[PDB]
């Protein structure tokens, strides 16, 4: 039935202790402990489904980095995308065919900078993000927030290309977007309102994609090692936890957010799909 | 009526991100960015009151560190206490003629090795302490727990010195302890169940005692920079606007927990009091 492609949208760079909390803490010996600047993948996720096209994130926005930037540079500094024209989730989806338009629902985990990018794009689609998250983003905006994890001119696009919004609502159950595609409600967590998804694939099984409610295979343990990017501490374990029991009693896989190694093994969109 | 006695329990460095977390993120600029290791004061009050001597806090055990320490290695070299003989709380009430049976009160801000050290001296007097605090470090113990922040042999010298309990329940209100003494129960922050005071003093006016709910004045702020030490970050957030707020209604001062500052402008128990 359908066809699950996973798009490679760039890398990333960051303070390890944004993805592990207080992972190196300093000691009387190592008084002046050091961070390291560790990569990480940027990916989304098509589901070409016969009931419709569904995307699962969408990666940074083109006109993200450099002077000319979105991006303030504080941001560009902490956080740095790197991207060739093909990582590009307009040319990965270009390349097999796809356009835009084509796509009914996309997904948004959360609204932040990595995964909201390009939400603009997606004009003729409904996009379903957690209302929390919504209304946190929104905030961000009116008070004329330029720094942070919320692009400012992101959000602009988005109202401004009149996007058509399905938020998620605090204690909704979960949504059934298409057969064998359920949108979870993770809540409060790493971000205000987290959204995941549950896919299940004639051929491949079930698949959680988590996003940023883990963003590693050692985030994930046990035992669960929380990040520095987190708003929900207490969310954000209790999701963990729910993934964890959700992936035994699917015998689902879980994909994490911005896991380098997982992210080697996955079949890209290069190279084909899973079904 | 009244006194308020603080006194030095000495100096204790840790890693800057517990106190403040991300608080040097590293950079395009700066990959390896450094963190430092601060030093920042344990103390107790002594309320010397007409209705009974009310203990805040009872600072670390003078056997907490060296070879033969209660404090695991690892903690005595990621969170190192620094005392002379005269900083040990039975000394510094010593001088005050103050012998431990005289305590009527202890409050426990939270059972942290640093705050609840020398509790089972206080066999005589009925120990305050949040009831989500207590269950969270007995389980720490039951589960044989030697690392972290919940000192097993203090544990155990608590249990076989049949110290007498008073647990603040989840959703109970602040308890009248004393004449101008109310216990405020925090809930969970920086740990499982945060206790403050307010004491109102006559002359002094109010003083609130956050303990580790605000570490220390660039925790406070505003705007507010959460610690990499906790447990429940909303509970934190919200603790820290609810201490400012009852500052501002009652006109009280804030003593922070750890604030090498504020602690050298504080009169210890070496030159008096507050009344
Ligand atoms: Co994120
Ligand atoms: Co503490
Ligand atoms: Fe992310
Ligand atoms: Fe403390």
């Amino acid at each position: 039935r359908p066809k699950l492609y996973v798009m490679d949208n760039g890398r990333m760079r960051m303070d390890k202790n944004w993805m592990i909390a207080m992972h190196n803490p300093a000691t009387i010996h190592n008084p002046n402990a050091q961070t390291e600047f560790v990569e990480f993948p940027i990916y989304t996720v098509l589901i070409d489904h016969p009931e419709g096209k569904i995307l699962f994130d969408t990666s940074c926005n083109p006109n993200s980095m450099g002077p000319q930037g979105r991006w303030a540079e504080s941001t560009q500094q902490m956080f740095p995308w790197t991207a060739t024209e093909e990582c590009y989730l307009h040319n990965r989806l270009e390349q097999l065919k796809v356009r835009p338009e084509d796509i009914r629902y996309v997904v948004a985990s959360h609204l932040h900078l990595n995964h909201a990018g390009c939400l603009e794009m997606f004009t003729n689609a409904t996009i379903i993000v957690h209302e929390d998250e919504f209304n946190g983003a929104l905030q961000c905006y009116a008070r004329n927030q330029k720094e942070g994890a919320y692009i400012w001119a992101d959000i602009d696009a988005w109202i401004k290309n009149n996007l058509q919004w399905r938020t998620v609502k605090r204690h909704e159950d979960n949504i059934l977007l298409a057969e064998g595609v359920k949108v979870l409600n993770f809540g409060s967590g790493h971000a205000w309102g987290m959204l995941g998804l549950h896919v299940e694939l004639p051929e491949t099984g079930g698949i959680i994609l988590a996003s940023d409610a883990i963003y590693t295979a050692e985030s994930y343990g046990p035992p669960i090692k929380p990040p520095g990017i987190i708003y929900d501490s207490l969310g954000y374990m209790n999701t963990v936890e729910r993934i964890r029991r959700i992936a035994q009693e699917t015998k689902s896989q879980v994909w994490f957010g911005h896991d380098a190694e997982q992210f080697k093994k996955f079949r890209k969109s290069t190279e084909g799909y899973y079904e």
